[PDB]
């Protein structure tokens, strides 16, 4: 935990931001958590790509290769945002190249290839289950899993659920030592995440995160944080709005992060 005014400031942030806000922070220094609306369901949008690349990483631990297995990219595979796979159409990408592209560039084509390889949404969910996450559910594919319609449980998780699941994956032992590091390597290389959580933390703090955008102004970010001379933090910030066509609010997440790391 922290103080009585974090919740007041969070609710202030929420009300003034014109939406709905979910937060879960874990401080590995003392296993204190800050939790705002952290038991309500939020639409993961591209944050779900962490569960995909990680579900594969686990498989690599019982398939001495796998991560180099090449995967065909086809013209019919293409969806709105594919910054990487567009360069290997009629070619191949290994599962590592795909995970890499999905995590660091939010490559929607990549994401679908990850879902495909692990047997579809339900088997990504079953992966979260075996990690002790009984909340995460992935139900659809790129691009539809980002609809983020209010009331709709599909492709949601809770901030508590995902902060803990993320802690296990990136810091704990949900993965092998070398898979864990690899997941950390990919997150730390994310290209897209600067205006979000990271904008709310001391400039000198080191961030590996995955943002997520979607319908209804849904702006999300999930992050592992290594301050110099501290123990690391898990911070999960979900935010969504009422207008179907609202613009993203990356700064609401940064503001969230400044609030829940004040005094650290």
């Amino acid at each position: 935990p922290l103080t009585a005014d974090v919740q007041q400031k969070l609710a202030e942030l929420e009300r003034q931001s014109g939406g709905r806000l979910g937060v879960a922070l874990i401080n590995t220094a003392d296993n204190s958590q800050i939790l705002y609306r952290a038991d309500e369901r939020f639409a993961m949008c591209s944050t779900s790509k962490v569960m995909a690349a990680a579900a594969v990483l686990k498989k690599s631990e019982s398939e001495p290769n796998l991560l180099n297995q090449r995967v065909e990219i086809k013209k019919s595979d293409l969806v709105n945002y594919n910054p990487i796979a567009e360069k290997h159409v009629n070619g191949t990408m290994s599962l590592a190249e795909l995970s890499a592209a999905a995590l660091q560039y939010s490559d929607n084509v990549a994401m679908n290839k990850l879902i495909a390889h692990v047997g579809g949404p339900a088997s990504v969910t079953a992966f979260a289950r075996q990690l002790g996450d009984e909340t995460f559910r992935l139900d659809r594919t790129e691009p539809t899993l980002n609809t983020a319609i209010p009331g709709d449980p599909r492709d949601t998780t809770s901030p508590r659920a995902m902060a803990q699941t993320l802690r296990n994956l990136t810091l704990g032992k949900a993965l092998g030592d070398s898979q864990r590091a690899q997941l950390v390597t990919w997150m730390k290389g994310n290209t897209t995440g600067a205006a979000s959580i990271q904008a709310g933390l001391p400039a000198s703090w080191v961030v590996g995160d995955k943002t997520g955008s979607g319908g209804y102004g849904t702006t999300n970010d999930i992050a592992v944080i290594w301050p110099k001379d501290r123990a690391p933090l898990i911070l999960v910030t979900y935010f969504t709005q009422p207008q179907p066509k609202a613009e993203s609010r990356r700064d609401v997440l940064a503001s969230a992060a400044k609030i829940v790391t004040d005094g650290l």
